[PDB]
């Protein structure tokens, strides 16, 4: 199955700037399905867990202050090769490097002690699975049809 | 006290058509704050609690089927006179009657045995209170600053 | 029978300014279905047939010149109460009078010897029938499903 | 003489929130012409001249603080009945009262000790004249063709 | 003359999803001129003719079912180097590979038995001429000025 | 300081086509700050000064006629690495080559005797300084906070 799920976090800079809907519309427009979503306020413990791979890096602390600065919207996107697709849609990590057309390329630039880059997107299928489990319980993820789902069915 | 909170439900028809982001952006652009939000799939019991006032109407059952058809996004919006403002933004109950510019006016039209109208909005501060308590726990509602909040203070 | 068809003409002024896509998207977003559509250049004879009701008005000639000025896009839209809905979406005949949110309200203003107002919309089911027969053959009108058609059925 | 000019001020609240381009595009899309425009920071003396009619109102001081809070974009728009049209596009003075579709309706809501409403628009041809003379010299206003100007001539 | 014409087909997935206007707006915004356009329902015979170059390929049949699934909107775009430009605007054949900013990059992803990719765009000047002739008669293509045409005239 | 200022000129083709607001919105959306802006009608003398580096090139004259054809909107953009960022946002000099997503990629294509390309963007920090000084007096450039400025402050 080419169908997979990735985790997206609309970071504090996007929420504060009122970019939630515009970010969501890009995924819906692409044809990606939102199977799970909710606004939460990430606490230090969960933040460090999500970014446990950066535990031993200089910028770590700035990154924690950042993702926990205000509530965020975490969501699970479902679709064909969603992980690489959503990663492509996100753009380069540093928004100034992200190309015009991507989420970071159009909405990101300014930074604090952390490289504020609009959203988070699972980098691999493996990370996707770990991160989705860290923010969502099975009961929060749903299976339902989007309008055009019928159109793509593999013949008879 | 002009700042109030209202409960909005992005109904199954909007979720299916991929209109969640567009509806949300209208509120963010208005200056309204999202203090709570989550995708959930409402069951008949909860749906009937939310729509209690319509239990004696002919269209009740079709309304419950409709609101429970697929997942929805329930959210709480905060801002100056949020309740009447969101209701103003929503438009007439029957999409064909909603004026261009409103959410129901621009996105709604087609119906089933229920009058599909994109979103739900609390009709009073009292109703919003009741509706928010049905879908959220205080721990799911947040107090934080939006970018321009400082511009209006003092 | 709430499903009806209406004839819309994206007038020369909209075609020239590159507003075809924006006008079409408003209908698609409303939930209306495009069952027919083609770019054509109307000649005086056909233009006068379409505008028969105005043959005795002072602005008739300028209206024919206007509608035949450049190519236009004629199209048929299908949906619940399509006729009154599209008319609602269009707005007042004179763009300066059309409310913000409507197509004439947002895109129209400037005029010539004719009141240039972006698009034309049938004013009744009877008129739509007549107007569609003027521009299309049954073979140019289609019956097919739009993505969310299933959501409203049964 | 239907072509007129009106003075619009994109107020501090719109400049701060990054709404300058969106407000301008609404006018360009309507068919209105920008014949003058510049970002400036109004001082109390000039602000009070612009708002002379309100010197005896309770909210005067807060209005001057507001309009002089940060830089603004003052601009002159030209077009058929520009004054009433822009006022129509702006919407009710109090954003909560402005209808969806209007600039104040879509972008305004929150207030301070002043009713923050995104933009200012001359209320008459006479007022526009006065207001334009306050912010521009004839050398800052231009006469040039917009892309579709030819479509409406002759 | 740098001015040329290419054929664009807003495939069934775009029509069904209500993306006709948004696709048209991108070309109009670019400055391209629509000289011909119409909604038709492509029959097997015409579809196989249009895609006669893929006649001897595996995916052929899936492609035919696809382009003939529902009505489509065929249109002729005119403008400076329109063929390469419109091809660039379209994005990579498989939507998941198309870059954010292109038509396939923003609107395409999911596939059926066919690689559903929003629109069709002539790949060469030669193909453009053959395809335009296959869908449009000379009487359906017009010559008229767009608003800003006067602005680009080559001095006196 | 990563913070810098670049000069942008919304050329005559953009003004005539009513693209001023859409071009401005892209920079505001990116997070760039407009510290100076005004509509002017560039005279030959100032135009040749701005493009003094192309004085000894063939296309020079066409370029002058172009930028002075109608009023333009000149503005000063402020933000982190604004010069390279705005240059990236602009796209390739010839609009047909600019990628979908950039300003020239989405709005530019047709040309006159000059390669009409929507806007001008300082190519270097050095050019930025010379050009900004050529169109703006210190009194026309302001320092004020944008809504989200507080969010990016470097911790305590
Ligand atoms: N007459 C009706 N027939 C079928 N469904 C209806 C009817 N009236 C309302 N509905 C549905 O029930 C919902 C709630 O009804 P009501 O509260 O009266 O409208 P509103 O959502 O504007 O407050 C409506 O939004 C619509 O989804
Ligand atoms: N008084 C007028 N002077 C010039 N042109 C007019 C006038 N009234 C209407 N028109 C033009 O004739 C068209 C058809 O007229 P009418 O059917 O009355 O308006 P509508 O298009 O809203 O149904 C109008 O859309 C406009 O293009
Ligand atoms: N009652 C009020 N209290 C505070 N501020 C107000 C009040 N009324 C108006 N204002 C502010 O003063 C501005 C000018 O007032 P007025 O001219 O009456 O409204 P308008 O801008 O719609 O012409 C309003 O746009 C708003 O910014
Ligand atoms: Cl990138
Ligand atoms: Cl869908
Ligand atoms: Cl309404
Ligand atoms: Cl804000
Ligand atoms: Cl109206
Ligand atoms: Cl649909
Ligand atoms: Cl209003
Ligand atoms: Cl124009
Ligand atoms: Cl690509
Ligand atoms: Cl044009
Ligand atoms: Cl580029
Ligand atoms: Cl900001
Ligand atoms: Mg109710
Ligand atoms: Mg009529
Ligand atoms: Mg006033």
């Amino acid at each position: 199955s080419e169908t997979e799920r990735t985790l997206v976090i609309i970071k504090p800079d996007a929420v504060v700037r009122g970019l939630i809907g515009e970010i969501i519309s890009r995924f819906e427009k692409k044809g990606l399905k939102i199977v799970g979503m909710k606004m939460i306020w990430i606490d230090r413990e969960l933040a460090e867990k999500h970014y446990e791979e950066h535990r031993e890096k200089p910028f770590f602390k700035a990154l924690i202050d950042y993702i926990t600065k205000t509530p965020v919207v975490v969501m699970v996107l479902e679709g064909r090769y969603a992980v690489e697709v959503v990663r492509k849609m996100a753009g380069a990590t540093d928004p100034k490097d992200a190309a015009p057309g991507t989420i970071r390329g159009d909405f990101g630039l300014e930074v604090s002690d952390a490289i504020c880059n609009v959203i988070h997107a699972s980098d691999s299928k493996e990370s996707a699975e770990r991160e989705i489990s860290l923010f969502f319980k099975p009961e929060e993820l749903f299976e339902y049809p989007r309008a055009a789902d019928w159109f793509y069915k593999k013949g008879i």
